[PDB]
């Protein structure tokens, strides 16, 4: 029994389901109008009323999810909680009214999922283009047989276009069509990209495309087909209306009708730009592409593994180093969770062992400065599967691994805590350093780490050093850069004459 | 006649030559030692009296150099200048005693020229392995037939490990032992790459090598070679003596007895690294490297073009779309040139070409802050044939090339003057943006560039604007964008005349 949540920007949207015959099956859906965009001001600030009413809607989530285990839910915030500058504050406060977090996805993963979730309640054949126009923003992703292809995401939304073109929410042909050469700017990057990939099929999900069939089929259309020409009718009925609050189509909802015209406006932007000529609507969206994900991760099929594997590709990681460094790193992070277990967590877990296996990746910009170089990449790539906190969590543990360590700019996260953290920091500088001469690298037959709080004690076999006067030197080094850190003290040590 | 010069941390070079019939004929040689790393503090400040050694050898280089023009001489500066926090005041210090720019190069692009010196010094067939111990930094390269294969260079020299492991010259067992396990263990990563490697002749340059040499052909060694047990003979010689000034070994000059010993231990240590058997002495170096460069240049090859190719096909750059946007830039450019030909040097023209063909660098990394990732891969990736501010010109022109700018973050150039260099900000920035389309641009027919200072007009054809709207919307954004920087004006015109 599993549950997907989506904080978006006009609704929070849940789903409950089960397996059953390794078959998915849908239990309940939940939805409320919470307006969290409409709380965003100038200076990017979820309001107090907004955050209340969010707040409200997560206890009675909370209430439907009673006695539901954190790994039989996942909670996901999009556009606007990525452009609140607030939000860690919300989450701070949904803290006391969800027991499950809050997990910001960026844009991209955003339309991957969406793409995902489209597929799989969509199971239709062919190359699919997959449009999502929500009320922040919009992805489009043209992709096949549950393989992405083409990912993007804009930030262009019915929320913020009813403000930008639309003021008091008066309705005229200059006011749409500048809405509309707006939405088509926004793509004009990809249009040629798009158009010569192609697809066999055009889906749109969403809110504002689903009121776009609903009032095409109420004004006589015969089939539920999107069309520039029925694009072009829909238009044509808007104008009809001097503002949003007697924007009196038929089948609008009231809620509808506060965000219609803009988001109409972006859809024929859309269509404009990529030429699409028939889309249907679909019943997928980001919920089901999260209910999918989870789901498959419990079948142990994570993405993020293929992530990890592409990523070493692209940058040609040197996988028998990186593989060197992985043991060394985890025989030593066994040890470390054996003595401190309340610690160690999974998530982590699985954090520190991408992090061993891709900081080299900015080896190919530069070995100097490698640990910011890898960083960068690691922080600023699309990296399928990640969530924004997992995904800096994994930078910045590569952005410590070697040299000169000063914490003052360390990120903060809300999901990981220092005490949880710092010490894979500490394993990956070790695990990384005792790999320095690479295949000429001597691996000690054992290797005990003692832990007394981040005061660590290395002990080697007898007389191993005597062999490896040069690991001791970069040993030596590694002490004295735990010194500038404070409460950290490494001490090296040798087993006695037996 | 033309010239190359190289301001090392122990010796500053000097190689004079002419091409007769497709042959370099050199002229002259010139070491003078200037020790100018021994003025770096702990605070890596060069003394005041380091400066005075340094610009006095300058005085009399440039006294050398006499009527020879800018474009036949090349000046490069090496690890004492990379590490110097007060560079810049030194190199504004030089502007006064020497005529032509000093160029301050990465230690990379310092093996990679040592290497192209040894090779055409050297004619000499093979893969070869080349070491050259400087007063500063190390360098090691393995390469074959003018091609570098692998290229590495070390922190380490005989001037700076005199300091850090020989205080106050005291020579004795134990300093020796540690000056060469350090420079062991500055080259453990390599190791086992280079060894498996391999090289038919390892070949040694610079003044270290030369001096173990020599002394050993004075100590009566049958031939030239440096090998472990040849090594070993000259450590106990050298051991036999408690300092730097009383190293009494026949066949060392008195200026060679201050850094001897330290260079003789970092021999010793890439020795023991890398297991050469043999090694001998070449007289090609850095500034024969530097020489051959120049001399290619003037024939049109250039290894900046080679790294800039490379570079498309590794980052899969989008050869159409970089050719669409150097062809609109460099359209605009000439227009510019025009109009302030004193402002316009070949140099920067050729760095914003590079730039236009490589802004897009980055977008592997990802599509949105495509200016700060291609800026981030250009500034910090070894690129052959660029020096420091040639590189680091090039990854600004393309960090600015969208989005908001901000001139107040701009770094300092002491080879370029934001009076040359802000105009191809403006015109990349124009370029890349009228190509916004891809394939589906719409090149204009016509398009004419008039500037009053930084106030530019931009005239496109008659009713240009009414088939392409999006083009205007993002004219107008960048006019914004202009608006936001001091002095800085974007007009936009359409040709008032009408045509059949």
């Amino acid at each position: 029994e599993f549950a997907a949540v989506d904080l978006g920007s006009n609704s929070f949207h849940m789903v409950i389901a089960r397996v059953v015959d390794g078959a998915m099956q849908i239990i309940g859906r939940l939805k409320q109008r919470v307006h969290l965009a409409d709380g965003l001001g100038p200076d990017n600030m979820l309001s107090e009323e907004a955050m209340t009413r969010g707040l409200n809607c997560l206890s009675l989530f909370a209430e439907r999810l009673q006695g539901f285990s954190p790994a039989s839910v996942c909670i996901v915030g999009t556009h606007t909680l990525r452009q609140a500058l607030n939000a860690t504050d919300f989450l701070k406060r949904a803290e006391k009214v969800i027991p499950y977090p809050i997990e910001i996805i960026s844009g991209n993963e955003e339309a991957r999922l969406i793409f995902m979730g489209v597929e799989h309640t969509q199971p239709e054949k062919g190359r699919k283009l997959v449009i999502d126009i929500g009320g922040g923003s919009t992805e489009l992703v043209i992709g096949e047989n549950f393989e992405p292809i083409l990912v993007e995401s804009r930030r262009m939304g019915c929320v913020s276009f009813a403000q930008l073109y639309f003021p008091g929410g008066v309705i005229n042909k200059e006011n749409f069509q500048r809405a509309r050469m707006a939405a088509a700017q926004k793509l004009e990057t990809l249009t040629w990209q798009f158009r010569i990939q192609g697809w066999n099929v055009a889906m749109g999900a969403s809110g504002t495309i689903k009121a776009a069939h609903e009032v095409l089929m109420e004004m006589g259309e015969k089939d539920g087909i999107i069309t520039p020409e029925r694009l072009e009718k829909l238009v044509k009925e808007v104008l009809r209306h001097r503002n949003f609050a007697s924007l009196s189509l038929p089948g609008l909802s009231e809620e509808r009708k506060t965000v219609f015209v803009p988001g109409l406006a972006i859809l024929c932007g859309v269509f404009d730009a990529l030429a699409i000529r028939e889309l249907r609507l679909s019943d997928g969206a980001l919920r089901e592409g999260v209910l999918y994900e989870m789901e498959g991760r419990f079948r142990h099929q994570d993405v993020r593994s293929r992530t990890a594997s592409s990523l070493a590709n692209q940058y040609h990681i040197d996988s028998e180093q990186a593989r060197r460094v992985l043991d060394t790193t985890m025989q030593m992070y066994e040890q470390w969770r054996e003595q401190q277990p309340k610690l160690a967590h999974p998530q982590l877990e699985a954090l520190l062992r991408w992090a061993a296996m891709l900081h080299e990746v900015g080896l190919n910009i530069n070995h100097s400065g490698l640990h910011r170089h890898s960083a960068y990449i690691l922080q600023n790539s699309d990296l399928p599967g990640f969530n924004q906190e997992q995904q800096l969590m994994m930078a910045t543990l590569v952005r410590y691994h070697r040299k000169a360590i000063k914490l003052d700019d360390l990120p903060r996260f809300t999901l990981f805590k220092k005490k949880q953290f710092l010490p894979l920091i500490q394993l990956l500088r070790l695990g990384v350093l005792l790999n320095n001469q690479r295949q000429a690298t001597t691996t000690p037959p054992t290797l005990t780490l003692i832990t007394d709080d981040s005061h660590w004690t290395l002990r080697f076999p007898h007389d191993w050093f005597s062999q490896n006067a040069l690991v001791l030197l970069d040993l030596e080094k590694e002490q004295e850069y735990w010194e500038g850190v404070a409460g950290w003290r490494l001490k090296i040590e040798e087993e006695s004459t037996p």
